[PDB]
């Protein structure tokens, strides 16, 4: 379910680049918000991308550093969307550098963070149905 959302979002962003991974309302609303975040914040996106030096020995560190930064002042739906776009960017970028092996690992790190750290805020703020209600269509 957190798993499901992650795989869905990551599969989508990978597919938009021509790569193959290899609640529908929640899933669509999340993809759509990701597309829109990535355009509105395309400068922040490219600042990030051009400063990730991905290696497998630093990838977790890079993920954690950015995710800690992202939620440092609190959690809101927009930041949750940005969290998924970041993981998408990380995956796309790993494939570019021929570190395809990291994709499955990035998905695991993402689900764990959701499960451990984002879940209490999500449940307290109406769950994903409330996300859909506020930012769907
Ligand atoms: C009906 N529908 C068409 C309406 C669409 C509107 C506008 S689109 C959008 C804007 C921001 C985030 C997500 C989507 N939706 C919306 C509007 C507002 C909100 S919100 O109030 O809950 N949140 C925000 O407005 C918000 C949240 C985060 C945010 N960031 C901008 C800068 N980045 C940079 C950054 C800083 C620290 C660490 C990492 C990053 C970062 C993360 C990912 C990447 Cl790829 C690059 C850099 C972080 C988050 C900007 C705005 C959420 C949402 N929403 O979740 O859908
Ligand atoms: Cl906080």
């Amino acid at each position: 379910s957190n798993r499901e959302l992650v795989v869905d979002f990551l599969s989508y962003k990978l597919s938009q680049k021509g790569y193959s991974w290899s609640s529908e309302a929640v899933k669509q609303a999340l993809r759509e918000a990701g597309d829109e975040f990535e355009l509105r914040y395309r400068r922040a996106f490219s600042d990030l991308t051009s400063q990730l030096h991905i290696t497998p020995g630093t990838a977790y560190q890079s993920f954690e550093q950015v995710v800690n930064e992202l939620f440092r002042d609190g959690v809101n739906w927009g930041r949750i969307v940005a969290f998924f776009s970041f993981g998408g960017a990380l995956c796309v970028e790993s494939v570019d550098k021929e570190m395809q092996v990291l994709v499955s690992r990035i998905a695991a790190w993402m689900a764990t963070y959701l499960n451990d750290h984002l879940e209490p805020w999500i449940q307290e703020n109406g769950g994903w149905d409330t996300f859909v209600e506020l930012y769907g269509n």
